[PDB]
């Protein structure tokens, strides 16, 4: 027997109610700017599918970030562009400023708003309890917005969170893995970095939704309050599920597998073993106790659930007691 179908608990049919053009990115026609408006200043990074640079827009003297793409399927470039344009002006969503192509090389490049980022491997270790709640609330604004717009980011991790700590400015970036949610659609499970992959990805459950981003957000929160990066440190995708089972327990995992009639890869049987559900206190010590509170733990618990349907939505998460003071100060 095949797996049991699943539907998003919230924003289920937002794309169905939209005109086709909104989500049918394959038919999207790219609007190109002028490549001569931009001059590369310095390199910021290299990736598997791109090279990133800092640039100057010589028409207005503004600092920008330029992502020059390596060979990528045109439908995937159209997907990222279409999502970026649909999300433009949304809270804490990076702004796509321009799309340019080299006239000779035919190489496409995405031009973004620049964020004066403080690298997370330096910033996070300085963040107070209030900073973690404030920045977690800001990512949640970006997530509730993109989910309400029928989009799952699918790559939520510290590297995709740009923070200008001086101006308390956060942007959720790199929409290259993002997809439109369609009820009944089977998605590719080979998405996200190892440490942030949800149980649905690791067990090969394809009918997932926005709730995937909520697991990732839970992984980030656990690493920040416990000062343990990564929180679930698997040696591969199979061992990644073992690392989660050693914390959440194997009982709720097999209850999750049984509920959705998931065919578990035979490799898993001999590595998963039998594990009890641990108490969050075993990750608490003298150097992280100032970031850990009963509110933080309660919130974290409600994010990290094997059953995607039982995790908090981004809007429910914003309503949690953990954010009461952030909500108060913002009024
Ligand atoms: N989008 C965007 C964006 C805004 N600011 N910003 C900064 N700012 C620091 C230099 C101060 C760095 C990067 C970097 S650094 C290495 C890779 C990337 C990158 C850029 C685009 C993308 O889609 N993924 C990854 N991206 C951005």
């Amino acid at each position: 027997s095949g797996p049991v179908p699943s539907r998003a608990r919230v924003y289920t049919d937002v794309n169905t109610h939209r005109p086709r053009e909104y989500w049918d990115y394959e038919s999207h026609v790219v609007e190109w700017g002028n490549q001569d408006d931009y001059q590369l200043v310095r390199k910021l990074g290299r990736g598997k599918y791109s090279e990133v640079f800092e640039a100057i827009n010589i028409t207005n003297n503004e600092k920008v970030v330029v992502k020059i793409l390596k060979p990528v399927k045109k439908k995937k470039i159209k997907r990222e562009i279409k999502i970026l344009e649909n999300l433009r002006g949304g809270p804490n969503i990076i702004t796509l400023a321009d799309i340019v192509k080299d006239p000779v090389s035919r190489t496409p490049a995405l031009v973004f708003e620049h964020v004066n980022n403080t690298d997370f491997k330096q910033l996070y270790q300085t963040l107070t309890d209030y900073d973690i709640r404030f920045y977690m609330y800001e990512i949640l604004k970006a997530l509730d917005y993109c989910h309400s717009m029928g989009i799952m980011h699918r790559d939520v991790k510290p590297h995709n969170v740009m923070i200008d700590h001086e101006h308390r400015k956060l942007r959720l970036i790199d929409w290259g893995l993002a997809e439109f949610y369609h009820p009944g659609q089977e998605y590719n499970v080979r998405v996200a970095s190892r440490y942030f992959k949800g149980p649905e990805l690791l067990v090969d459950y394809q009918m997932y939704d926005y709730s995937l981003d909520m697991w990732s957000l839970g992984c980030m929160l656990a690493s920040m309050i416990f000062r343990k990066e990564p929180f679930f440190h698997g040696h591969d995708n199979y061992d990644q599920l073992v690392r989660i089972a050693k914390v959440l327990g194997t009982e709720d995992l097999y209850d999750y597998i049984d509920k959705y009639n998931i065919e578990l890869d035979p490799r898993f049987n001999d590595i998963l073993g039998r594990h009890s559900r641990k108490r969050w206190e075993r990750f608490v010590h003298s150097e992280n106790q100032h970031l850990v509170s009963p509110e933080a733990l309660d919130f974290l618990d409600k994010l990290l659930r094997y059953d995607h349907q039982s995790r908090l939505t981004a809007r429910e998460a914003m309503e949690h007691p953990y954010f009461y003071t952030v909500v108060k100060d913002q009024a």
